[PDB]
């Protein structure tokens, strides 16, 4: 599990449970092609993104889909989703937790990068 | 005013106005003493707490009540209040708090 | 001025300066238009991006280039840059980034 | 584990290892009296402070040693300690994880209740 995403809920004190997550790799030519996508389980957690063997260096995007989050609990947010973007594997493979704390006007995002 | 205090809501995207902030400076016996107190503006914003002479270097601690602000939006909120606790050295301290109701930030923004 | 962006640096405690930022306007193609653009000031803001004539409803995506800004420290920072995308309704806009190495945290204030 | 702290380094996007946190219940005479203490581990996790049968219904203060942690460092950081005031267990025992993100100027608390 190279690639892992945790996602809690502010206003709940809850895991967001879910919540559709988007990866993308930026290929050859400048386009972001789609890498793995998958939902937040009931700890609020994704995993099994991807394997050591694929994930390969590169720029990723990880774009967490918190508008349908927040509009399936009758809240209005601010943004469209939260987009996290890296470079990954550039001095040899680590593993990546990128966690993301959610309000409907605001949120926070930190990765804990590991070897 | 070497200190000001900036409050807003992560929930509504707006200024956390009305709320009740009160400061303290420790004392001798390791007492918190009453220093400063008020209520945010339309704007979040608590100005003219004190002046560059009664500021001396010493710890302080700016409580905001963020429980009674959660309360009246009908929002059950998890902490009791937000405490920010710090030192001030010589060599203008903003400190400003973003609120849900259950997590918040605090910065300070230490210039010139 | 009905958009601002405020950038704070959550390690030194101070204003985010000489930040560039990109705003770009989302085309009838799904495309992202450049739209505007500037480098923050001493006070962490960049003011006048855009007018309210040509501020119209729309989904707008934010670019902060955090990497730049953390090298310029000499620090190894985790992110390519910070993005805040969202839609503008009618019915101001204060985007406000505190940044660290591995972290940083948007927060939108919506008022009037 | 009804009360469990994890602890996150946002310059170094790595646990906070080794930051000390003491906690403590208001008591009858609204002093604040020693709980429990411990010291984060690899993880920046904090486990085994309390027992349910021991945490009953109270205010309880957690205090983050987060000066003292920066000074390791060599960083003089701006605040004293973090520090999480809550009312627990008020309509029945729940389990809460104090979650703390820091920098030297900054820092964010979260709590996931569940039960
Ligand atoms: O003027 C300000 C505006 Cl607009 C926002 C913040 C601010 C404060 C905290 Cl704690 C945050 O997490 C974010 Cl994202 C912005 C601070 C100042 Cl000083
Ligand atoms: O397990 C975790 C728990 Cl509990 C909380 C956070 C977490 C995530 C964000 Cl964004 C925060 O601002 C804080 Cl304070 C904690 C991260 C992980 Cl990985």
């Amino acid at each position: 599990c190279p690639l892992m995403v945790k996602v809690l809920d502010a206003v709940r004190g809850s895991p967001a449970i879910n919540v559709a997550v988007h990866v993308f790799r930026k290929a050859a030519d400048d386009t972001w092609e789609p890498f793995a996508s998958g939902k937040t389980s009931e700890s609020g957690e994704l995993h099994g993104l991807t394997t050591e063997e694929e994930f390969v260096e590169g720029i990723y995007k990880v774009e967490i889909d918190t508008k349908s989050y927040w509009k399936a609990l009758g809240i209005s947010p601010f943004h469209e989703h939260a987009e996290v973007v890296f470079t990954a594997n550039d001095s040899g493979p680590r593993r990546y937790t990128i966690a993301a704390l959610l309000s409907p006007y605001s949120y926070s995002t930190t990765a804990v990068v590991t070897n």
